[PDB]
């Protein structure tokens, strides 16, 4: 398949990614808690509905949350914003609560069925979002670094699996702050450091110019 990309919202983060997050790609969001990163996943879980021209790929949404975060009503008030219908929207996301990491890890296993369900029709899953990746693991590995990053490595080249064999958007996102980080080493086809700045304003830099915008009712916009 052809590398599709998906639209962030932001012309300025949309050009630092040259076009958008790929499909066939991993890409790692990492930042402290309240940089934005889950604001960017629910963005992006609209956007990718939405037809090509306007920077989506008719697409559904698989969506792992570890921590609670995502807010339907969040997704209402983007798509709401982005001339889509908000029940449509939520109805094209598939969404899992994982309870600890080695359910996490079966949970990815489990997307592949609906992926395969979907593949050949007219909304077959384009993005599949982990918020949070780390969370779980970083919790139950204290002490523990080794095995940690055994299990992470299987979960994240599961990802990857996915991400190539049926040309899918892998998001993930990873809190990073005071004296952590090993980020997720080199493993991400692309890492996006996120940070607030003045005013508001959060800030993307690609990890191995920098782009910046605004969280609003539209997700994030410049
Ligand atoms: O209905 C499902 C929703 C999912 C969401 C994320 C990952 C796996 C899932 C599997 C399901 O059957």
């Amino acid at each position: 398949a052809t590398i599709g990309r998906i639209s962030t919202g932001s012309k300025s983060l949309d050009k630092l990614l040259g076009g958008g997050i790929e499909t066939q790609a991993i890409t790692e969001v990492f930042g402290e808690f309240g940089s934005g990163k889950t604001q960017l996943a629910h963005t992006l879980a609209v956007m990718v509905q939405l037809p090509p021209e306007e920077g989506g790929l008719n697409g559904s949404v698989m969506w792992i949350d570890t921590e609670n975060t995502f807010r339907p009503e969040r997704i209402r008030e983007i798509a709401q914003n982005r001339g889509l219908d908000p029940d449509e929207v939520l109805k094209h996301i598939a969404y899992a609560r994982a309870f600890n990491s080695n359910h996490q890890m079966l949970l990815v296993q489990q997307a592949e069925d609906m992926i395969k369900e979907l593949l050949n029709t007219d909304r077959p899953v384009k993005l599949l979002i982990v918020d949070s990746l780390t969370s779980h693991f970083r919790s139950e590995y204290i002490g523990a670094l080794a095995e940690r990053q055994q299990k992470l490595a299987k979960h994240l080249a599961d990802l990857h699996r996915l991400a190539n064999l049926y040309d899918i958007a892998v998001f993930v996102t990873n809190q990073v702050q005071a004296n952590g980080g090993h980020i997720l080493a080199h493993s991400a086809t692309l890492r996006v450091y996120l940070r607030k700045g003045k005013g508001g304003k959060r800030i993307a830099r690609l990890i191995d110019g920098e782009a910046v915008f605004s969280i609003t009712e539209k997700g994030i916009e410049d």
